[PDB]
């Protein structure tokens, strides 16, 4: 058996090295009875299709960003509120509370979680001075999804979405000036050329999911379906690894590179901690009772 896995991100970025050695593990489980062909960097299909074509058996597999689907159901924003899950351990918290919701409304829709990889903590690259979120009124912001561009415009920011594949030629050309993002998309991109500072404010930890056509996975003999959750297993624990680990590499290289990292004032730490508040607010109202309970087992952890 033959699938096909788009990802979003090129074969440089951790997400994606990931997926090489998964692609290895799956072949070596099963014995090479199931072969994954990675389609990196956008080209197949782009991160905004990547859920579709897996829903439509087109691609029987793929790796997407859960908050690009924010807009579809409250509980792909989930990991993108600010100031929820600060760091590694309270994300993976986090994560283990959405997961039983994420696979619900996955199985709604004829899809498997197969597993789930946190980005490292989202810092703000700018050339501005931002020592309070109202430093931040005017940037030219890069979105990377719906819940990225609310936060720019609840911090009087004014966002285009770009995707990471085209990222350096937004910047090369100016239409933005900032961003939310990880240290890795910041050095993968090589924001140093035209972004000086990335305050480390580790405002949210977003996750990457690799999803599973239900009806390709049913096609595929019992001992092959367990050697891809095995391999499925192994990916998890290794990308949350890898992120944690090169995250401290990423922050080094990039100052390597002349950008200043900062860690974030406590004014401005505590203005987007408001803005986070406000956005969970809204986020309980959108969701109901759903929303309550993955708030509620996140706290008990
Ligand atoms: O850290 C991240 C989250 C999504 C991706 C991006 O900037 O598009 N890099």
């Amino acid at each position: 058996t033959k699938w096909d896995l788009p990802t979003a991100y090129p074969a440089s970025n951790l997400h994606v090295e990931n997926l090489t050695q998964f692609v290895k593990d799956v072949d070596s489980l099963s014995g090479g009875k199931l072969k994954i062909t990675l389609h990196n960097n956008a080209s197949l299909y782009k991160a905004p299709e990547i859920k579709r074509a897996v829903q439509g058996n087109q691609a029987q597999i793929g790796e997407i960003l859960l908050t690009n689907f924010a807009n579809e159901d409250p509980v792909y924003e989930l990991d993108g509120l600010p100031f929820l899950a600060t760091g590694y351990d309270a994300s993976f918290k986090l994560y283990q509370a959405q997961k039983p919701f994420l696979e619900k409304k996955l199985a709604s829709q004829g899809m498997m979680l197969l597993y789930s990889v946190a980005w490292p903590p989202q810092g703000i690259f700018a050339n501005r001075d931002i020592k309070q979120v109202s430093d931040m009124k005017g940037l030219k912001w890069r979105a990377y999804s719906p819940v990225t561009a609310k936060i720019a415009e609840l911090v009087g920011a004014q966002p285009v979405t770009v995707q990471q594949a085209e990222l350096a030629q937004a910047m090369a050309t100016g239409v933005i000036d900032s961003y939310m993002s990880s240290g890795s998309t910041g050095f993968d991109t090589k924001t140093y050329e035209y972004i000086k500072k990335f305050y480390d404010t580790e405002a949210w930890l977003p996750k990457n999911a690799v999803l599973v056509n239900k009806k390709a996975f049913d096609a595929l003999d019992p001992a092959t379906q367990q050697a891809l959750k095995k391999a499925g297993a192994q990916a998890e624990e290794r990308g949350w690894k890898l992120s944690q680990e090169k995250n401290s590499w990423y922050k080094e290289q990039l100052a390597k590179n002349g950008m200043a990292i900062i860690a974030p004032t406590a004014e401005l730490k505590s203005g987007l901690t408001e803005v986070g508040k406000r956005m969970l607010d809204d986020w309980l109202k959108k969701a109901g009772a759903d929303g309550q309970a993955m708030i509620d087992a996140y706290r008990k952890q």
